[PDB]
């Protein structure tokens, strides 16, 4: 899985990470701010 922490903040993630309990997002989507964002 690509490592990251992914609590979707901008600076846990925020860029291309893997949602890691989340039932909509899905690998390679960037949580920007407010949401994870598909790249």
């Amino acid at each position: 899985i690509f490592e990251c922490v992914f609590s979707c903040d901008i600076k846990k993630e925020g860029k291309p990470c893997k949602p890691k309990g989340e039932k909509k997002c899905t690998g390679g989507w960037r949580c920007k701010i407010k949401l994870c964002l598909k790249i």
